[PDB]
Order: structure tokens, then sequence, then C-alpha cells
């Protein structure tokens, strides 16, 4: 429109245009930094460049800022996007190109260095404009007019693309036979940091050769990052796992907590996949009952992702008329932020338990009528027998907060109890053969034993408790 290249520019630019390099490599080369230039139809480009030096494919690269820039293969990507039938409100676009491109540009580099050393003019390596910089400027905008959403770099829809040049792959096994200890663009891009010019001029031609075709396509793909849904489950069952209980294909016991929420929500989400996480986590034979134990569940490449409160509602409401095992409340959705706050819950927030214990000596009520009256007793926990294969033998300190005692008969009482995170409540009762000390069997003279118990409380305030 007026051309950006200055009277200093003609030299390279010239010498550059009569070995193969296109008019767009040519301004990153000349450190154009201006996007609109870029923008011009090839043809006005070639001719108002002709115009400016008197006053076929890119060497450089390989047709990506020839026919890939352009609108009409742009479309062609939208309209790959568009039957894929993801929802989205932006997107984030990524693009890989050949890693054998990093040798072409280091040969233009070494040419284009090499003609400034004649004119006695200083260039910088970082004074190019990077072919991935360049190719954005231009095509970001047509993916934002064509699928009429924000270019976002944080979005979590990508669409992806990329090239390939088999014509030119050897460039990659060249490399590797002058620096072994070096592919990947980056490790290609590492190597050619390193080799000595003499070495680099004596395998790889310079300038490039212009080559027969252009780039191929090799991929065009989209995808969607997780959305994650969070709640609370209440546990009613005795005999169902947390997650899949399968010992050798076989399962130990049918379904999990983990199934019973999840089962319905991938046909609902449009995902391949879920991860299922919680805040802590319970035996098979223990009910975790009041408000119940965060949860949440990762959403893999969902294909719709749009709720309202009340679609997520009725999802819940799904859940709970599917099973009697166990109930869902609190069910929203949510971000990233779920995996950190259950982890905080887990390490750090205590939980409130009900035992019913059994004793082997005959007790009166007012033989357990002293557990009211202790606060914070400190006991030393060996690692349980039943977890010794899992985790590994230390001694623990842990503390419980409160108990509260309802008496049964002369051989059952109720225990009520608040402990610190990561407490082994099953043998704090028992004892574990005197591998939990302080324990109720000690601090009572009886042998105890449980026989059922449930968790009263996650005394995790995230997620937000729904009205
Ligand atoms: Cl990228
Ligand atoms: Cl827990
Ligand atoms: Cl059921
Ligand atoms: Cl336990
Ligand atoms: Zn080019």
């Amino acid at each position: 429109g007026m051309f950006p290249l200055t009277e200093e520019n003609k030299h390279v630019a010239q010498l550059l245009l009569n070995t193969g390099t296109c008019p767009r490599c040519i301004f990153r080369f000349c450190g154009v930094d201006f996007h609109a230039p870029y923008k011009l139809p090839y043809k006005e480009l070639l001719n108002e460049l002709q115009k400016f030096l008197e006053t076929n494919v890119c060497n450089v690269c390989l047709g990506i800022l020839q026919e890939f820039c352009e609108k009409d293969f742009i479309k062609k990507v939208c309209q790959k996007v568009e039957a894929s039938g993801f929802e989205f409100t932006s997107l984030v676009f990524s693009v890989s190109f050949p890693p054998q491109l990093s040798v072409r540009e280091h040969a233009a580099w070494l040419l284009v260095k090499q003609e400034m050393g004649k004119q006695s003019l200083s260039l910088g390596r970082d004074d190019i404009v990077q072919l991935k910089e360049a190719y954005k400027w231009i095509t970001h905008p047509l993916f934002s007019e064509e699928l009429g959403v924000p270019i976002d770099g944080k979005s979590l829809f990508e669409v992806s693309v990329v090239f390939a040049h088999p014509e030119t792959v050897e460039d990659c096994h060249f490399l590797a036979a002058i620096c072994p200890d070096c592919f990947t663009r980056m490790a290609v891009m590492k190597a050619l940091n390193k080799i000595k010019e003499e070495d680099f001029l004596k395998q790889f031609p310079c300038p490039p050769n212009s080559p027969k075709a252009v780039c191929a396509v090799l991929e065009i793909e989209c995808a969607h990052g997780a959305v994650f849904v969070a709640g609370r489950y209440n546990k009613y069952s005795r005999n169902l796992p947390q997650t899949p209980w399968i010992i050798d294909g076989e399962r130990k016991l049918e379904s999990s907590v983990e199934e019973l929420i999840s089962d319905h929500l991938l046909a609902v989400f449009k995902a391949e996949s879920f991860n299922f996480s919680s805040s802590g986590r319970e035996d098979v034979d223990v009910r975790t009952l009041g408000n119940g134990r965060p949860f949440a569940i990762e959403l893999v490449n969902p294909h719709r992702v749009h709720f309202t409160s009340q679609e997520i509602k009725e999802l819940q409401q799904k859940i709970n008329n599917s099973s009697n095992k166990i109930q869902v409340r609190d069910l929203q959705l949510v971000t990233r932020e779920a995996i950190g706050h259950m982890k905080e819950g887990e390490e750090e927030k205590t939980k409130t338990y009900s035992a019913l214990i059994w004793t082997n000596k005959a007790i009166q009520k007012k033989d357990i009528e002293f557990l009211n009256d202790i606060k914070d007793l400190k006991i030393d926990q060996k690692t349980p027998l039943r977890v010794l294969h899992r985790r590994p033998l230390a001694v623990r300190a842990r503390v419980i907060h409160f108990m509260e005692t309802q008496y049964v008969d002369e051989h059952h009482f109720r225990l009520h109890l608040k402990t610190q995170a990561g407490t082994y409540i099953k043998e704090f009762v028992h004892g574990d053969f005197g591998r939990t000390k302080p324990n109720i069997g000690s601090l009572m003279n009886v042998t105890a034993d449980i026989l059922e118990l449930d968790v009263e409380s996650v005394d995790v305030d995230w997620p937000p408790a729904l009205d």
C-alpha cells in the first residue's frame, strides 16, 4: 500500500527473491514487525516487491506463507472444525511445521548475515521475524472471521494444524550425523545453535534450494480441554468400593461410587472419558453420611460444555434416581481448581465418624463415661497391618479431638469422634495388636472391636453448598 521496505532493504530483498524466497519471508528477514503488510494478497505483494526493487515454492517456508496462510485454506480448516461438533466461544490456534524448516531458515540467515556484512551492516538472529509469529499474524483474524469467535491464548478450545514435507525429511537425519548428542523442531533448533558454520555449510545448501512441492497438511484436528463437575457424595452401601475393584480382569465387587456417579455423565457432556477424584476415601464397608464427601469428575474432550444451573440440577436428580447405594448433592460445574481444593481437604481437614463398638467384657454406661472428657488425645499410630503392602512402615502422630459415647448394651456402645486428617479409626478402636497406642481397648481395659463405621462429616468447605 505504501511499501514496508526501505532502500536499505533492497540488497537482501533482491538476493532472497533471486534465489527463490517468497515476499512474506523477505519481510521476515527484513524484520518487518508491522502485521498489515503480510495480509496483502500474494499477487499484490509480489508485484509491489518487483516495483520496489526496480526503483514457485518458497525455498524458506515451503508454502507456509504462500497458499497456507491465505483465506481459502483457512476456510477449509474451519469447515473441518465446524464438522467436529464442539461447543466453543473462542479458540487457540496451534500449528506445527516440519522440523527440517529450521535448517532452511538457518541457511537463509547465514546468507542474509553474509550479505549484510558486504554492506558493513549488522544483523542479529533475533531480528528475523519467526515463521510461526508471522503465520499467526496473518491467519488469526481469518480464523476469527470464519468461526465467528475471538482468538484467546487461554481458550480451552484448540484447533491444530500439522504440516509435513516428506521430500526433505532426511535433513533431520543429516543433522544427527554432526552432533549425535542432540527430531522435534526444538532438538533441531538446539543442534543448529551448536553446529560449526563450516560444518553446516558442508552438509546443507546455502541458499536453500526451492523444492518441487509445498508442504503437505498432515493433520487438522480440534479438541476441547477438560471440564469438571463437582459435588458431594453420600454412600449408604457397606458392600461398594469407592473406585472399581478389579483383581484379574475379574471384578472383586460390583460397580463403585465412581461409576454410579459418572456413568451418566459421558453421554451428557459428549466426552470420551472421565477421571474421578475425591477428597479422601472410605473402605468398602464404610458409609458416608451427613453432607457427604467432596468429589470431582474431569470430563475429557467434551463436545458439549454449555449447561445452565437447572440442567446440572436435573443431572443430579438423574444420578440420584438411579441408585440407593449413593446420593449426590451440590453438583456444579467447576474449574481445574477442584483438584487443589480436594487435595488440601484430604491432607489438612478434620473428619468425623460414628463407630459401633463391641467389648469382650460386660460394660455399664458408667464404664465409657470417661471418654467424653478426653480432649485432643494424642495417639501413636503405626501403619495399619491391613495397608502395609501399599504404604511404607511409619509411626504417625494423630489427634482425636473429642469423643462422645452412647451406651447400647453390656457388650456394645456407639462412639462419635472427630479426628485429624489421615487417622485410621478401626485401628484406634481395636488397637491393631498394640500398634496403635492409646486405643479404645487399652483406655477401657477391654478387648474392643469395631462392628460398623460411618463417616459423619468431611470437614472440607469446597465445593460451595447449594440451596
Ligand atoms: Cl503453536
Ligand atoms: Cl479421608
Ligand atoms: Cl440400588
Ligand atoms: Cl479406619
Ligand atoms: Zn516463504
